[PDB]
């Protein structure tokens, strides 16, 4: 949720900023007045208690009187119930309000109008010499995934990684983790389980039943790496925090191919900053430079698009995608999303900024470095030859010096 | 299930072998006669069809006659139903019979009497200079797993791997995969999902709900690597097959420690052989030598125990455990199980041996190489110093040359 304080004229904050952000999200502007009207009620009860607190403690410092100090306690428990109700009803509207859309975000309702802002790399095309094959056919020819036997075993989109497929998957995971460890990141592998209560604050997911409470399978490392540091204080000397999240991922939405799948592995950049001095906006550039340097090391051409205000989800204040070149189909596909969600999750998760006045909260960002099966698919297409696939230079050490994967 | 043919005096096979194996499993010997009595019924119906087949086709080669060729079809569909019932009732008893216990297996009902057969390594002990800490306390001191934050997130026994904890986990996974790839193995990473129908032939597991049929989370790579090759023919030139299974594992049975946990990673040796020439018994030694060479490369002292006939599960014909030395508690704990299950799963999974007479079936074996979190725990205890933990020599390349993990 957003800071109630940014709706209060009282504290020297203009609620038009909220109204403008609603407009840019093509969402209710009327709700900003609804919330102001509710906040005011609630703060009156919040105060309408301390009226009967003082009048209660006023009687004290002395049945035309003894019956007066009776009702003033019946009051301060009756009115405390009203305060509870007000808080609750205020939660129901404020919950619905998206994060404040940064001004640099292109305003529009269709991702069709996503603003390309950067290009990189010399894109390969089908020549007369070699028709460029797609990832689906190159996985079959290389013999590095059993999607057929996978499908009988795990149901639809189910796949084994095999031989140099597993070595490659593992090569990319360790290349990514070392890549990021060199840039000040600490590895973190979360449990693939998470309690629904906790997921709430961070049903398009798998439910796992058995030991304890019903839990979800995680769609992204980003979800466990957000619950981590719940209810904690983080000291300014700790921030900024850089975690290289690693995990398997389970998506419900998706017998040939490993691009459009139910289970996959993923390195995530997850960063916490303090909420002042433009720190989170500086970290968003930092993480986006890291995503860039990495696809450049792999020598995969790409373009960076900024996401229209209309397409930002409720947590994101701003978002880029790195779309990389798939030469057989001459398309760019999404291999990175890079979000600054500022204090939106932090404030629900009571993740605070102080030593331990009025409450400050940390800023949190997330940026896929690589979804391995997707990155592989992109590697296959861009590195293919007449009779196999060359291995990118930087992955060659992690594959024991091998430079080539021949077709069966 | 076991080969019905080994219950038939008829084919030159002595059913006493079955009876003896039942004795060694301390299980029903009476059931071997029950099954013979059922098999005989079934084969009579199986034949009692071909009596009314020939008499039906006998009438043909000519209403004192035309009504005779009527009933002989009413028969051959009526008696075919009886054959179905016999087959089904025979399945219900034969299902309950364990695999034939190899003669080299120690006969006893208590694992207490497991026969140690081999020792290796110079075991470390608490000296006056250094009280040897346990894995639980060494994980806290090293700062390589958040079991506390894990527990709030994933419920009980839930843990993050962190910093050099993740690097180590990954070091062991890649050390194991290369270790095995050098010994003729092909990497395989299965889906962590598997359809209950399929699991049946390979409810102490997690159920996953969402897309498609209800599925289980796998307890071991061994389970998906068993369904793989279902209903297939394998050619003698293909066998023997060596797969290095890699996966996450989910066990229901288990906020400090990563040894006794719900989720963990595991390299498995899974091997298929032909069923003749003592091939599977030779492969069991091969896999057990591989498990040995690996804990020797890690320089972890261990002992090999042979499992008493009384403790073999229904698939295993024979089984060893490699128990490794945990010096703080001066105990050996199970880090490897090595099983030859011969044609027991193969025969349910219709995994055949021919080119493609009377049906031959492949032999299948499984042998944990490493459960990574457990192996780590064992590494921590055996490699500890006053102020940190040394990194095993062979894992040092995979950890970028680092030789030591200091306490926080």
């Amino acid at each position: 949720m957003v800071d109630i304080n940014l709706f209060r004229e009282e504290k020297g904050n203009n609620p038009e900023i909220i109204r403008e952000s609603q407009r840019r999200r093509f969402a209710s502007v009327e709700i900003v007045d609804e919330i102001i009207k509710l906040d005011k009620e609630w703060r009156q009860r919040q105060f309408e208690v301390d009226s009967f607190r003082k009048e209660f403690n006023k009687l004290n410092k002395q049945s035309e009187i003894i019956q007066q100090t009776e009702k003033n306690k019946q009051d301060s428990t009756a009115k405390e119930a009203e305060v509870r109700e007000a808080y609750a009803a205020l939660k129901a509207k404020l919950e619905q309000v998206g994060n404040l859309v940064h001004d640099s975000v292109p305003v529009d309702k269709d991702e069709a109008n996503n603003l390309v802002i950067k290009l990189w790399g010399e894109k390969r095309f089908s020549t007369p010499g070699l028709k460029l094959k797609n990832h689906v056919d190159l996985v079959e020819l290389l013999g590095i995934a059993d999607t057929k036997r996978g499908a009988e075993i795990a149901g639809a989109r189910g796949f084994f990684l095999k031989g140099d497929g597993l070595m490659l998957n593992q090569a990319l995971i360790n290349f990514g983790l070392t890549f990021l460890k060199k840039r000040g990141f600490t590895g973190l592998q979360p449990p693939f389980f998470m309690r629904k209560d906790v997921m709430a604050k961070c049903e398009e997911l798998y439910k796992v039943t058995g030991e304890g409470d019903d839990k979800y399978l995680i769609a992204t490392a980003e979800q466990p790496l957000c619950a981590y540091h719940i209810d904690e204080w983080i000291h300014p000397t700790e921030l900024p925090l850089r975690y290289a999240g690693y995990s398997s991922c389970f998506r419900k939405e998706a017998t040939l191919g490993i691009f459009r799948v139910h289970q996959f592995e993923k390195i995530e950049q997850f960063c916490i900053t303090g909420p002042n001095e433009n720190a989170s906006w500086e970290m968003l550039d930092e993480m986006m430079k890291n995503s860039e340097d990495f696809y450049q090391a792999l020598k995969l051409p790409y373009q960076i698009v900024s996401i229209v205000s209309g397409a930002l989800n409720d947590a994101a204040a701003k978002k880029y995608d790195l779309e990389a070149w798939f030469p057989s189909s001459e398309t760019f596909r999404e291999l990175v999303s890079c979000s600054n969600c500022t204090d939106y999750q932090a404030r629900r998760l009571e993740i605070r900024y102080g030593q331990k006045q009025t409450k400050q909260y940390v800023h949190m960002l997330n940026s896929t470095l690589t979804a391995t099966e997707r990155t592989i698919c992109c590697i296959l297409e861009n590195y293919q030859r007449e009779d196999g696939v060359d291995i990118p230079e930087v992955l060659q050490p992690f594959m024991g010096g091998e430079t080539f994967l021949p077709f069966k």
